[PDB]
């Protein structure tokens, strides 16, 4: 039973997020044969990735704006298409799709973010990030190279990322991890509290559970992961503020319509 229930969101992991980590460390390893990724790392490079990558928009003339602010919608289109990704997976989540169709989206609206620091982790090493369904690798110095504010959108990011990746956790955990994240009974503006805090209580069981057995060498892993999702919380909130912050400041870089709506009173 509940192994049935590892499975299933397991499953459906693997089957709604394009990219996981099997696949990423892959690429990131330097193996791999046809359609390697394009190292992004000066001016130079990124308008040659840009020309392969995304020909429309240096067709519409991308490439006379500042370099921050096309890394900053790539950034955007990314968030776009994995929260789309998101979406769909809580939905194979069971007991999800009983909520509230309310608290279905205040669940998505507070957990999106969450969840997609804690999986950017998988495309991460040391030096750089996949991007462009494994097409691109920026690299750790090119994004800190940038005009403030843009250089601080990656860096804490790769700092929670070495730090989790250094768990050594596979796609069995990261799932677990990614539906404790979404089913989390404190979210503000919760219906039914009661019911959501029932349905987290069932997966962090399973979580527990399979930490223990795949994971018998890491005493506190699971209470490690609880710190975790605590850090990714604290991560959110401020990236909130950088996000409002370079929406102000910073104009030509306007926030998608799908984007602007989930940080909308959230913090
Ligand atoms: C790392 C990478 C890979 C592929 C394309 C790009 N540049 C982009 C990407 C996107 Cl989605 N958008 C832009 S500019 C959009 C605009 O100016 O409204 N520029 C970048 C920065
Ligand atoms: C899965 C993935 C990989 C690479 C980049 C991104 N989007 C990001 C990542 C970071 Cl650290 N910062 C931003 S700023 C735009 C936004 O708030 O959605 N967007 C995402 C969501």
């Amino acid at each position: 039973d509940l192994k049935s229930l590892a499975k299933r969101i397991y499953e459906a992991y693997l089957k709604n997020f394009n990219m996981n980590k099997v696949k990423a460390r892959v690429i990131l390893s330097g193996k791999a044969s046809n359609n390697p990724p394009f190292v992004i790392h000066d001016m130079e490079t990124l308008c040659m990735a840009e020309k392969t990558l995304v020909a429309k928009l240096v067709a519409n003339g991308i490439q006379n704006k500042e370099a921050e602010v096309r890394i900053f919608h790539c950034c955007q289109c990314t968030s776009v298409e994995t929260v789309t990704e998101l979406t769909e997976f809580a939905k194979a989540i069971p007991g999800f799709a009983n909520l509230d169709l309310n608290d279905q989206v205040t669940l998505l609206k507070y957990g999106v973010y969450e969840a997609i620091f804690a999986m950017l982790s998988s495309v991460m090493n040391k030096d750089g990030m996949l991007v462009a369904y494994g097409n691109g690798f920026i690299t750790r110095e090119f994004l800190k190279s940038l005009r403030k504010p843009f250089c601080d959108i990656m860096e804490p990011k790769f700092d929670f990322a070495m730090k989790f990746n250094a768990l050594e956790l596979d796609d069995s955990d990261i799932s677990l991890f990614v539906a404790a994240i979404i089913c989390c009974g404190d979210r503000p503006g919760l219906l039914n509290v009661g019911h959501i805090e029932k349905m987290q209580e069932g997966i962090v069981h399973v979580l527990r559970l399979h930490l223990q057995s795949n994971h018998p060498d890491d005493i506190f892993l699971f209470p490690k992961l609880l710190q975790k999702m605590a850090d990714l919380r604290q991560l959110v909130t401020e990236h909130a503020q950088l996000v409002q912050i370079i929406k102000k400041t910073e104009s030509d870089a306007a926030l998608h319509p799908l984007l602007q709506e989930i940080y909308r009173d959230m913090y």
